[PDB]
């Protein structure tokens, strides 16, 4: 029974929620090729996945010095937290995929085209999503049942994702991470904006919910551009996604470590893929 609140306040998970649920989601470690080379994913499906239902969703990137195994491993637990929520309630059934940015060419800024044409394709074409078909114009048809999100260097690739992949992806959750494109907070906020024009899109079709600490280093260059981006007309300031489109938590004490930022995503996941859901839902 989730209902939006305007202004939503951090509030960790329950201690509880980080131990193991017993009705767990299946983790599927995947390998595939693409034009970075072999790599490998996990991919999360959630406790009672039917394949014959469509499901959205959330990519999910870790942080500098981490892998594909790190956000499912003991040193973050997200698939506890993950597990209670949908058993409890708070959070509906999603399949949450956690790629890495190592191997090849890759980096953190780039990942963007290897998200493209290899891992949706890859994922989407094994798995029950809201596409028909993993074709440019099938993803594209899917795109507000998409949400990508990520940590500290995966922060920095979930801005890279919004720049360059509006038409795929309708929901973002950048946590303690900023854009590094452009040379003040204007040059940031601007080039988000040209994107969205360029997309043609209206303020009701595209999504974010950016968080992080009050004492993550990533505040001192997250804030100017939050701040720079709410004077655009692209966005209306609040968490109430049935009226507005972006929203900044800031959680008071929290540093740069996944004990807390795992708490953000419970925060805001929850808050993610209604608009134009094909459920009859009213939050």
């Amino acid at each position: 029974s989730f209902k939006y609140e305007s202004a939503v306040q951090y509030r960790p998970a329950p201690d509880s929620y980080l131990n193991p649920c017993p009705q767990a989601g299946r983790i599927v470690k995947e390998t595939y090729t693409g034009i970075n080379g072999t790599k490998s994913l996990n991919v999360y499906l959630p406790y009672g996945y039917d394949p014959n239902k469509k499901y959205n969703i959330f990519y999910l990137m870790h942080g500098g010095g981490e892998n594909e195994n790190t956000i499912f491993s003991n040193d973050v637990k997200l698939q506890n937290i993950l597990d209670h929520a949908i058993m409890n309630g708070e959070l509906e059934p999603l399949i949450v995929v956690t790629p890495t940015f190592n191997g090849g060419n890759c980096t953190a800024q780039n990942f963007y085209q290897e998200f493209r044409q290899n891992v949706i394709p890859f994922v989407e074409s094994k798995y029950s999503t809201y596409a028909e078909s993993t074709t440019p114009q099938g993803i594209a048809a899917s795109r507000m049942h998409r949400g990508f999100g990520g940590f500290s260097m995966g922060g920095l690739t979930t801005w890279y994702v919004m720049v360059n992949c509006l038409d795929y992806v309708a929901y973002f959750m950048p946590l303690s991470g900023d854009y590094w494109y452009g040379n003040s907070p204007q040059d940031k906020a601007n080039s988000i904006a040209e994107a969205i024009n360029r997309s043609g899109l209206s303020k009701r079709e595209y999504f974010v919910f950016a968080a992080t600490g009050s004492e993550d280093i990533a505040y001192a260059n997250m804030n100017p551009q939050i701040e720079a981006m709410k004077a655009l007309p692209h966005f209306d300031y609040t968490s109430d996604f049935s009226k507005g489109n972006f929203y900044f938590l800031v959680a008071p004490g929290a540093t740069h470590w996944w004990g807390y930022v795992r708490h953000y995503i419970y925060d805001a996941l929850p808050y993610f893929f209604h608009e134009l859901e094909h459920h009859h839902h009213h939050h």
